[PDB]
């Protein structure tokens, strides 16, 4: 029964209701309902260039905010272009200079209070130099605080008498299968393919922030098509949540028991069911498998086995897919460009203590970023990145990229960064730079810049990546229009091959 298993369970922890402080209540509620940004005050704060500028931006064409960062920013142009004519707004590419710089310094002032949010973003590691000082203490408080009232567990009676409920959105574990997971012709399908694809590589799953389950499943909004159905340990700390709720305890563990497309109400949706497990685990698997692949291609490229060159950053629900696709990525990445260039490129890396990143945590958060990256306007996330100065490359699981298939061909985009570094380097060793930072390159890029891909468009840099990724994609077709649509850039890529092989 449903109301008496509700009725059960929040007997169960009364007392513990009971016995709330206001300010342990008050916590409760803020995790829940996280503390927004004042717009009003922020569009305030704003001189009336600053205004103008935020009026007419468009919000979509930047590449380093996050979703989310960029919903707000959307509800602050609204406000703004209110006061405007009815024609006017009807009339309302690469961002300018001026709009990128005035974006990178206003993220800093629309950041929600978000406990659950930070936890995640971080996965923990909450000391992460990715927002203000104050306010990562203040994260650091509360969530303590919190760790303080989740201390009483389920129970022994409890765990394998109750299932409790969670509904997902597919884009939260996956933006790129999330796009073509529903059947395109028929909305009430999955697409059985991209289910397989899914459920393949889904075997174990990490809550970094406190998950907020239902005692009673209920129906899926039309954005969840993730049905969770979660088993609990004996010793699992959580804390009722009115309405029929639980909140867990953060770090835990799931083990991926069974995942099945349903019907419910004449719709499919996808079965989740988990039981919680250690963390610590779901770590050793993970720490295991970190093991397994620097192994595998330590030797496949030549380099000692006691190289740590593969990093597994995982902390978040669709851990063990991020840990897998890595293998499915090198791979394509192994398949699709020489090996000659691969192994001085990647030698290069590992001589400047380089990495290559699987994260999903974001990338702000990643060490070999933040190390060189102090101002958090010049932070960046994004699905994939190239730090020079850490000789290292960033992947992020959970997001998709612009005009992109998979990860694979993200990833072959940043080694185009570690290329057009290590080439620059080979020039001038002395003074090392990017060689799309020769004059060459730049009139090249002043000319054929537009003849690809659209955010190929923003510099010299990404486009050298963009003519890269395509030059060694596995449509032979993209190959060509390179060739064709900016023949100077295609053998200006070729040049520098032959001579980081020649090197
Ligand atoms: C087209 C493309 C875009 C991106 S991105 O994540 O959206 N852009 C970021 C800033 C990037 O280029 N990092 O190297 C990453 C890889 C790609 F191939
Ligand atoms: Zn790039």
């Amino acid at each position: 029964s449903r109301y008496e298993k509700w009725e059960k369970i929040k007997q169960h922890y009364q007392h513990w209701s009971d016995s709330l402080s206001e300010e342990g209540r008050g916590l409760l509620k803020k995790l829940q309902i996280p503390i927004e940004p004042k717009k009003d005050d922020i569009i305030h704060s704003l001189s009336q260039e600053e205004k103008e500028l935020l009026k007419r931006i468009q919000i979509d064409s930047s590449d380093f905010l996050s979703t989310e960062e960029k919903e707000f920013l959307k509800k602050l142009q609204i406000d703004i272009r209110d006061s405007l004519s009815e024609e006017e707004k009807e009339l309302l590419n690469p961002l300018s200079e001026k709009e990128k710089e005035f974006l990178k310094k206003l993220k800093l002032d629309i950041q929600p209070y978000d406990i659950n949010q930070r936890l995640q973003d971080t996965g923990g590691l909450i000391d992460s130099p990715s927002i203000n000082l104050d306010v990562r203490k203040q994260y650091k408080r509360d969530i303590q605080n919190i760790d303080a009232l989740l201390h009483q567990s389920i129970g022994s009676t409890l765990y394998n008498k109750i299932y409790l409920y969670e509904n997902m959105n597919i884009n939260n574990l996956t933006a790129t299968l999330g796009a073509d997971l529903v059947d395109s012709t028929d909305n009430t399908k999955i697409n059985r393919g991209i289910f397989n694809e899914f459920k393949k590589n889904f075997k174990y799953s990490i809550s970094s922030n406190y998950m907020i389950v239902d005692i009673n499943e209920r129906p899926a909004l039309d954005n969840e098509r993730l049905k969770w159905r979660i088993q609990l340990s004996p010793d699992t700390r959580a804390g009722y949540l009115e309405n029929g709720k639980l909140i867990l305890q953060r770090n835990i563990g799931l083990e991926i028991k069974d995942v099945q497309i349903i019907k419910q109400s004449e719709k499919e949706y996808i079965r989740i069911d988990a039981k919680v497990v250690p963390k610590s685990k779901i770590d050793t698997k993970i720490q295991e498998a970190q093991l397994n692949i620097n192994q595998e291609w330590n030797k496949a490229l030549g380099l000692p086995k006691y190289t740590k060159l593969i990093t597994f950053n995982v902390h978040n629900r669709y851990a063990s897919n991020i840990v897998e696709s890595a293998y499915l990525i090198l791979n394509e990445w192994k398949n699709n460009i020489q090996s000659d260039l691969i192994k001085k490129v990647t030698n290069y890396l590992v001589d400047g203590n380089g990495r290559f990143v699987f994260t999903d945590i974001t990338l702000p958060n990643i060490a070999e970023q933040y190390t060189h990256q102090d101002e958090i306007y010049e932070q960046v996330h994004s699905k994939g990145l190239y730090v020079p100065e850490s000789r290292s490359i960033l992947l992020h699981g959970p997001s998709k990229g612009v005009e992109l298939r998979n990860d694979s061909e993200g990833f072959i985009h940043e080694f185009g960064h570690a290329v057009d570094d290590y080439a620059g380097y080979l020039l001038d060793k002395n003074q090392s730079d990017l060689v799309t930072n020769s004059k060459k390159f730049i009139d090249i890029f002043k000319e054929e810049g537009s003849n690809l891909t659209s955010y190929g468009r923003t510099n010299e840099a990404e486009f050298f990546a963009e003519a890269f990724r395509l030059m060694h994609s596995t449509d032979h077709a993209e190959r060509l229009k390179v060739q064709k649509n900016a023949p100077k850039t295609f053998q200006f890529i070729n040049d520098q091959i032959k001579f980081i092989i020649n090197s």
